[PDB]
């Protein structure tokens, strides 16, 4: 039992509707207006082939930038300096207003929602996860504080070998609908989370996507809103975005908070703009000045033992669902597999969005190239 | 074997990607930009409770109209007289720009695409289905002409008892992803179609959703385009619609042509406007004047033996995926279960869109009420 969860619609029974009941009353009134949430669906374009390159100014400083973007399988690239879009690139076949999967950049958005609730006093990061999700008692999340989830400083037995279907990484995906269910798999994401275990130690960084989903679960218990709605109410609806964002949902309607959000490059930049504006967005304050300051300040360096990160960023750290480089520019970034970045360059008051599709989720090679681009573009924005 | 089908993306292998391979190259470049086509997804609103009733003029003639709409579980209602929206209604919780499942009104859209191709000389309705889809040899579609599919005049052993999972109606849904697959079910919609059989007789009307999917299959074989794209290229992209429409897709990416399209009420009205404009839309001619004329003229009355239709419309018929009332007003309508109608009233040059969610897919009761409303509103538009 995973306890109470936000109903898919007002008055809906637990877990309703399912793929086999959405056509029945009372579910159908809701389902007929949100079928994409139940069945895979394609867009039928209202509009009746070549890459779009508008690298503007930085072009002179970075002559081979377009080629570098192509080399890193770039789908969408956008640089926002202050409130102005100063550079843009979209591969052939990807429109400027098309949406792109964010993978783990989604985590930084979730952390933002949590931050909003902390500001409201609805969530106390010092409290144990079980204070908000009692059903996580008996799991690896029994004992750790919400802040430890936010900073991913919980030791968890989590097999990351996606080649092995028995791995936690693969099981997590199947439990959420990202892959075909296998006999024995948990019914939904909530159930999957309760199956996680660890030695009980905390304090050391361990990147684990399950942590973000636990944060989303906490968000639901504290607000009573489906994570999908909370993500809109506390963040998306305040950005004055061009388009809605989307998020994959599991069989209960629970959004895949750790990596299932998709949005346009320009809209993602609005999240970065909000961060560089002390937590304020066009529709109102999203998070407190303090929350933003803590994100830019970074997490405990000693907790960060991931060489994949520290080899490039020796003084790097992680906090509140954001990667902190700890470099001379104080760069902080949301990061997602296959080349997704919501990169903040406070020095130039700029945001760099890079959405890609590397053939591999992660390799030292791709990261070296990707970071080289983000750093070069950041430096190209410096006053000279 | 169901033969060649349009690749999900340029160069894609047959059936790729699947729910278990979309994250892999080369599929991921496409998948990351169209994840909703693979995994159920929810919209994260960019916008931060009460019914909207703007029945304008017809209000005076139909004082209790709003109540009548509520009684028939109306979600969206819109009347377009000429090029002007003269009446609108949206239930509480449904925004004017929200999309709604069209159910079988989707069939009329498919027939329109077929008509466009007939006008181009790419499809000859007199030709046997097997001329375009040879793989349907050995099935109930081996022998009948494309026109017989268009007019649904093929006898098919098709169990319509949805309560029975073994029924063709239920199996059709599961094969397309509208329901959870059961061991033994066809892998996709194409395969399901090839399993259909009949006594070989033709000429009498038999409403069967499988017919529309065969039409979509023909569309794909003749154009080489995924039905999703053909629906946009030959119809949607020429309407100057406010929003994209959406269509559910099965595991191969094949759109559920018979009933999976969703769109706004106002945009659906643009389809009716095109029909009343002799087949021309803002973006160009969609179908020929002759095609539209044949739709308004109706099909063979003798073929129409469905009492559920003739008890209300004695001189009714069906042709090219449209229901023809044969009444004194010459009303013709796209119809879908649970109360969906794309109703044409040529006399007043008006289109009536009614999207609903009746608790039941079909009952004499709901239809009596629904038709009473459509007829009363049509008459209220008459010059006096
Ligand atoms: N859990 C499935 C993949 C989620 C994305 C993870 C990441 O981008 O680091
Ligand atoms: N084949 C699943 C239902 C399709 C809708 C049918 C109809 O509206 O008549």
């Amino acid at each position: 039992s995973t306890g109470q969860h936000p109903a898919r619609y007002p008055g809906a029974a637990a877990g309703e509707p399912t793929l086999d009941s959405w056509q029945e009353p009372p579910h159908n009134r809701w389902a007929f207006a949100h079928l994409g949430e139940m069945v895979p669906s394609a867009a039928v374009s209202r509009r009746p082939g070549h890459a779009l390159a508008r690298l503007g100014a930085i072009a002179a400083q970075l002559p081979d930038l377009e080629q570098r973007l192509e080399q890193t399988y770039t789908d969408a690239f956008l640089v926002l300096r202050g409130t102005e879009v100063v550079a843009e690139y979209y591969r052939a076949g990807f429109a400027p207003d098309d949406r792109h999967l964010l993978m783990a950049v989604s985590k930084s958005l979730c952390g933002t929602v949590v931050g909003a609730l902390v500001d409201e006093g609805r969530i106390d990061p010092a409290q144990p996860v079980t204070e908000y999700v009692p059903e996580l008692a008996g799991s690896v999340y029994d004992g750790p504080s919400v802040l430890q989830v936010l900073d991913m400083q919980i030791s968890i037995d989590y097999n990351e070998d996606y080649v092995d279907p028995a791995s936690e990484v693969q099981t997590h995906d199947r439990s959420a609908g990202w892959g075909t269910r296998r006999h024995g798999d948990p019914a939904d994401t909530y159930e999957f989370l309760t199956t996680l275990r660890g030695d009980g130690s905390t304090g050391e960084f361990q990147y684990c996507s399950a942590n973000t989903d636990v944060l989303a679960w906490i968000v639901e218990r504290v607000t009573g809103l489906r994570y999908v709605e909370a993500l809109s109410t506390y963040l998306w609806a305040k950005l004055d975005a061009d388009r809605d964002a989307t998020i994959t949902v599991d069989t209960t309607g629970f959004g895949f908070a750790n990596g299932g959000v998709s949005c346009t490059a320009r809209d993602l930049a609005r999240v970065g703009r909000m961060m560089l504006d002390g937590g304020v967005a066009p529709g109102g304050r999203v998070v407190s000045e303090d929350w933003v300051r803590r994100v830019l300040a970074g997490g405990s360096h000693e907790a960060m033992t991931d060489k994949g990160f520290t080899n490039t960023f020796p003084d790097g750290s992680y906090t509140r669902q954001w990667w902190c480089t700890g470099n001379e520019r104080g760069n902080v970034s949301g990061i997602g597999i296959h080349g997704q970045n919501l990169w903040l360059d406070p020095l130039t008051d700029s945001v760099i969005v890079k959405l890609s599709s590397w053939p591999d989720p992660y390799t030292e090679h791709w990261h070296r190239l990707q970071n080289g681009i983000l750093l070069d573009v950041s430096r190209a924005l410096d006053a000279v």
